[PDB]
């Protein structure tokens, strides 16, 4: 599924991401956007092998199994094609494990390199929430 930006973010705030560890919504819908062009089904390989999953490409080097990236956690208790559900509540959960895992968003590459220090309220005006 392919989100619309409103929508992302009405379903992000449903889930309990607004103002989860201090990210205002904003900055989950940038994130998502950057990431993934807010599709669930988004897939992209990494050089060590692993895989980074669904709307927020969460990684299976550590987050989720995908059964080919040996030598890997599986933190967030889900087999990875979970992540890439019409139903973003797999992906939110997990992502709530790793917000809070010290490095808040920082572990998101293109929250870190296109939406941190930038004016994310933009990605949600207009929107009914
Ligand atoms: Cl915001
Ligand atoms: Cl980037
Ligand atoms: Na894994």
């Amino acid at each position: 599924k392919v989100f619309g930006r409103c929508e992302l973010a009405a379903a992000m705030k449903r889930h309990g991401l607004d103002n989860y560890r201090g990210y205002s919504l904003g900055n989950w819908v940038c994130a998502a956007k950057f990431e993934s062009n807010f599709n669930t089904q988004a897939t992209n390989r990494n050089t060590d092998g692993s895989t980074d999953y669904g709307i927020l490409q969460i990684n299976s080097r550590w987050w989720c199994n995908d059964g080919r990236t040996p030598g890997s956690r599986n933190l967030c208790n889900i087999p990875c094609s979970a992540l890439l559900s019409s139903d973003i509540t797999a992906s939110v959960n997990c992502a709530k494990k790793i917000v809070s895992d010290g490095n808040g968003m920082n572990a998101w590459v293109a929250w870190r390199n296109r939406c941190k220090g930038t004016d994310v309220q933009a990605w949600i005006r207009g929107c009914r929430l």
